């Protein structure tokens, strides 16, 4: 992996090294403390906070009762159809590794070595530069295969 980022401070916010072309990884390793609610990886459309940053691709796991992942667009600061995928590995005082593969016509992901959801492109990928990670957790490094 390339341009990798060790243990960044959260709220982190930081420009892609190179554009999201098909078959890009994204790989996020870290750790959901036991207080965590829910947190999230955005890809973005730059990093204004006013007006917010469109989000191509918010990735949100949440841990009330028994979670869920979250997935959605953030469109002139508006978010649009929720897709909740319910089967979710994640959880409170657990070690993760995400794989987030971008693909012509939608990204894949894949959690501690399993596939575990597809979101189908609404903004073209190549409207993405930024990376933001927000919300309670731990991240231990974020690596770019291009
Ligand atoms: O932070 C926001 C983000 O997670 C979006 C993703 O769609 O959800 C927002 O909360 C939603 C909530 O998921 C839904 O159940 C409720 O009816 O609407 C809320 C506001 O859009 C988060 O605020």
């Amino acid at each position: 992996l390339q341009n990798i980022i060790y243990n960044p401070v959260i709220p982190f916010v930081g420009t892609i090294p190179d554009q999201l072309d098909p078959g890009t990884l994204i790989v996020i390793r870290g750790h959901v403390p036991s207080d965590a609610d829910r947190f999230q990886v955005d890809l973005q459309n730059g990093s204004s906070v006013k007006p917010r940053a469109d989000v191509a691709f918010h990735f949100n796991p949440r841990f009330k009762r028994a979670g869920c992942i979250v997935c959605n667009t953030l469109i002139n600061e508006k978010w649009g159809r929720e897709e909740i995928t319910y089967d979710t590995p994640f959880k409170r005082e657990k070690s993760f590794e995400i794989v987030i593969m971008v693909l012509k016509d939608k990204f894949q992901v894949a959690v501690n070595g399993k596939h575990t959801l597809l979101y189908g492109h609404r903004i073209g990928p190549e409207k993405i530069d930024t990376l933001g990670i927000y919300g309670k957790v731990n991240i231990h490094s974020i690596g770019f295969s291009f």
